């Protein structure tokens, strides 16, 4: 019945990519409006301070994810939390709140695993680490905050590009993957029912990363990958995982405004929330 | 063998959105040419007069409408009508007029279900209020020109955008609904042969609105609605519906050239006419 | 103080081109209402019937510039019409009848002369025949009907494109033209001013066709051809010969809603047209 | 040599516009690194604390304006600050804050007078009431703290759309107008000129709005307005003031990622900016 | 292990179409790069001369196939050869040099079925008839060059466009076509089985016309069809084609730059490629 | 009288960047016939043969200016040379070729100056040190071969971009530069009579970099640089030079298929190249 939104406009890497104008998109595409008028009392609890730029920002990444993490464990139980973003990496600090020390599953659904490692990322990049981290694998600076989950209560959905050192950390953690070429052969509804067996009985929290969807049809992403999930796909998606009364906690990231065409993209997510959350056509 | 068409260039609601320009696009689309190289014999009846704009329009529409019908209505049984336009209003006269007073079923492939009525419709709309005065509900004005169908012989397809009290006209006048949620579960093809079944052995009207289809791949609609049907969708429920050989006459109606793309919607759902009239790629 | 507006949705010529949507998206822009906001009182006179196409339809253009000619020729003095369309060849009957008998000067100002013969054209199309018939040049047919003025008092501006033949006509009659490469020289006000002058003493009918603005600015037109007016130019143009007081009709012409971006061509129109009438930012 | 960067993330009105990103696309243009390859020595002081939205927000963008005067106002002198900004509103307190009590000249760029007050405001929005209010015309509470110039120490340059009141007020005021009827006419250079001269002796701020640009060239703007400045000609504009060596502060507004085609507009204001401290292509 | 990589920049025909510029465009989206990057040692052996243009061009066509077909022929076996293009009318060199004299299948996936003759052909264009020079069927000096496969041994895919002695030749021929309605109704899995145990034994020879992808996903190709495969379809049917381990060499044609969106269809073919060489996602 | 066309298509620098289509895309926008129909007997001497790409490439840049500086010195007197490209690299050729060792003045119409050398370079690319090559500045290996021109000979327009080193280079060389700022005070009629001036009594060659038009306009260039000459601008260039009746030769350059929309930009050129070959409206 209470949902609880806070954003993380973060764009910390390498470069800038504009994902930190994430959030404003959102809560432009109405999410907060949407989900009153789904029923749902709404209080947008604003944004976390994020340090900008001009394993880069590491520390101010983790600074950031902390203030995160410490924010959604103190939320009254009974709160839904939506945590909008940039940087996936915001996810180390969003499913180590949102779990409040619990037992919880997460699915992942993204076009990248995120499960690199100081040793195993071609770039260093922090936001693409954020899934191992939590799993409990990378640097000691970001484990020692953000370890909540076991890889084996985490579900890969949508990946259409990986790392070497990144299969080689999948296979051996034993992390459940479902790539684009399980996408096309057994559809999303089939894929959705083994995610939620492969984690049944565990309250689940759904990464929604905007790039899993197609660029041609939503180019407003941190990085496009092409030949993603269609939109009735990713509805499809959270319609079952909503259906299964055990979703606790959503993450909308990587919305790209600066690359977006009219700010479809960041409809397209806000729209996936709210199948999340129940919407229905009827 | 004989095809009529007759366009109906009306843009009357609350604002304009160009869709009275929708029958000179489709023509332009070449959609009489195309019948001929399919080995119809047509003739083009010209467009129907209606007002312009500078319940809004209600007497207006309904007198178009009522030209309309009178129109259809005195056809010589054996020719098929292809009613071109903008707002769907136009149904309550094609449907009325195409129908002869005999028992018709109503296929309606629409992002919307337009059930809506005076009491129901948060703006007034008649454009959004056409197959429910077609169902015998609404202002007494309209169900007294064009009541023509049992909401027991209506199927709704695409639909993806409901209004509350639509939902609940819907519900109790029992229209079978197969909306965007039963196109990802079942594919189009078992709700084509649902569709030929739930109206087993009546002649067929099908009203094809231009927003069924997605709007990133036909964008030129009088109001568009994101996540729709593919064009090879649409198709291979066209043909389907062609293969009953109950097909007795066609709407091709809210083309709006103001947002397109160098025309292609309308050249989609001229295609979309050319499979429902039996063209093969073969 | 009054404004009569009258479209005419023609599109006849060897191949359809889609001008014959301009009349409904003028008035999209909202040309009437933005007249009114002006301060004159403005009635809409409708469409002028035009037959369609499945020296081509050259009896078909000439009766409906005919029915043009005559319905302006009617308006009492001191109306000032404003003749929306598509093909140019409509100006042979809005200059014929807003000339009303009197010697008037005639200001063309299109990317193209439009000074063609069937023994010059290299198309047949009769709307690049209209200023030459006007001029008391071309087929028997058309000059019987609208030759209207003397070449001695009409003024071309912008012209960019010109055929062989049209080149040789124009010398001959000794056409006053002002093309791309004197407004490159002059600028538009003097070339404005020289305009004024050229046609001292006389009522003035300002003939703008789409085209002669830039396409990159002005897309959606009948054809397009490169490097044209810009928006600010063909602005200032209207601002001057608006000074002059002797503005007394007005074409707006060759709008293509297929080729346009959201209407923005014939909402430049619209705005050159308010320009015409007086409209100052201030 | 010292430059400050200040944004200001304010989308305060009766609807969202979009904004309030408008300080993150800036600085993703570079604007502090390209200052830095000038040869200033830059320090980003972040952002001024915004509420958002889900005459509208009075307080609140009043309460915005407030932190950014008492911000400005507290530098160093000899410290040049430059405003990022969404909602021109913020303007109040940038030229208030920056000014330091003495007397200055405001040199306003900008499609719009923002010379509203309650009374003679069509839709309420304080961001069309800022110079108005620092001339000492408006809403008490506004004009108690941010009252800053004489209107004869203001100019206006690129204005092509006013409000009828706003007319009255900027006549009665006797503000120097010059609109894009003068541009047209006088060029930018003598324009610019008359602007140093009117304004001579005086240090100078320039507010810079986004939509003075044609919208065709930098569609990225809160509230897009056609036929504006070229790129070249703001450029221009901007070389001329700094040749005057008094300019002293700057503010960049409205720019508008949703509607921006690549942070096009973004990277043109960031451009103008380094124009206006003395980049030369030489 | 080793992948010979040869261009044909041809563009013969009617008219040019611009699809000469394929090879470049496909290089420049690092097919080779890529090929190494999967464990293949790559060679380009650069381009085969092809005569430009200011039954047309038959012998200029059939000069340049010929020339592809030699090179192709002396290959030392065990290298797979990949021919890059514009024109399909190159796979009448390619498929007859590939093919060393063998028996070897044909998987030719285009919107088109390229099984016009002299006779049949309503362009007379070459580029619309090899895969019937191919049969055994069309001009003399075509066949007695190319002719290299049995109707029997050619599987078509994709093909969504018709000419009417097309498919009387097809039919005759007996050549099994999968059409875009049975990927409707099969899927690409089932057609990609079909196409192996239709030619079951036979080493594999993949024919890609980039036009086989749908247009608005893939739009820069010699000749657009709309409705067509999605970038997710087509790699399936790599990816099956691809562990039958049977195929031999590639063809990737009709990239056409003037019509695509920053290479992407260059990219997509690219991609197409990889998979059919064994490229997955883990 | 007589015409000479000979393409170079180069793509060699750190990167790839695409203008090796830049011929195909030129003679695709109808150069030759074009040139016909301007009264010029054309011959098409096709391609230098280029080595293509996977202080980069200085030796096979070399390798191709060099068999394009031969082959333009070969040419008979009388014969105008175009020299088509990617790479302005080539001018290195075309500039020494067409000279014929006589003295010749060089009019470079390019965003850039090309008057980099090894030591000044940022990038190291030789495509950015053509015109300092001419001028007898940088590698041993290219000034041996190429330094053609004495840099009093040397006219720069349209330069906005320059690389500290250049600027030192070009001052100290004394080459007369207009850059955007000079056209935007002089404007480009009165820069081009400053032009014939300071080079009178020469032979001159025209070396025409696609970028120096504003990318808004001509967005199909190997370098974009925002803020360019306009499309009449450089046609009144040309038609100056054009009547000074002294240009000998022509390098059409830049061209970038790529990122153009429509090949506009190769359209562009072509319309230029007429201009300055005497292509009047009239």
């Amino acid at each position: 019945e209470r949902v609880a939104v806070v954003g993380v406009p973060m764009d910390l890497g390498a470069n800038r990519r504009g994902v930190d104008m994430g959030p404003s998109a959102l809560r432009y595409a109405r999410l907060l409006e949407q989900l009153e008028d789904l029923g749902y009392t709404v209080e947008d609890l604003g944004d976390v301070p994020v340090s900008l730029a001009r394993l880069a920002y590491l520390e101010e990444i983790r600074a950031a994810a902390l203030v995160l993490k410490e924010r959604l464990a103190a939320l009254p139980e009974g709160v839904f939390p939506i945590v909008l973003g940039g940087d996936h990496s915001l996810s180390m600090g969003s499913v180590a709140g949102a779990a409040r020390g619990r037992r919880v599953g997460v699915v992942w659904v993204d076009a990248h695993a995120d499960f690199n490692t100081p040793e195993t990322s071609p770039s260093g990049n922090v936001h693409g680490m954020p899934l191992a981290v939590l799993s409990g694998l990378g640097h000691p600076r970001l484990t020692e905050v953000f370890r909540a989950v076991d890889p084996k209560d985490v579900v890969l959905v949508g990946v259409r590009s990986l790392d070497p050192g990144e299969k080689r950390l999948l296979k051996e953690a034993g992390v459940r993957v479902y790539t684009m070429h399980e996408v096309d052969r057994l559809g999303v509804a089939r894929i959705a029912e083994e995610v939620l067996k492969h984690l049944q009985g565990l309250p689940l929290h759904v990464s929604l990363d905007a790039d899993v969807l197609d660029p041609t049809l939503a180019p407003g992403v941190g990085t496009p990958v092409p030949g993603g999930l269609t939109y009735r796909e990713a509805h499809l998606l959270m319609e079952i995982l909503a259906e299964s009364g055990r979703v606790q906690s959503l993450d909308l990231v990587e919305v790209n405004p600066i690359l977006d065409e009219r700010n479809r993209t960041a409809e397209m997510l806000v729209g996936l929330a709210l199948s999340l959350l129940g919407k229905r056509i009827f």
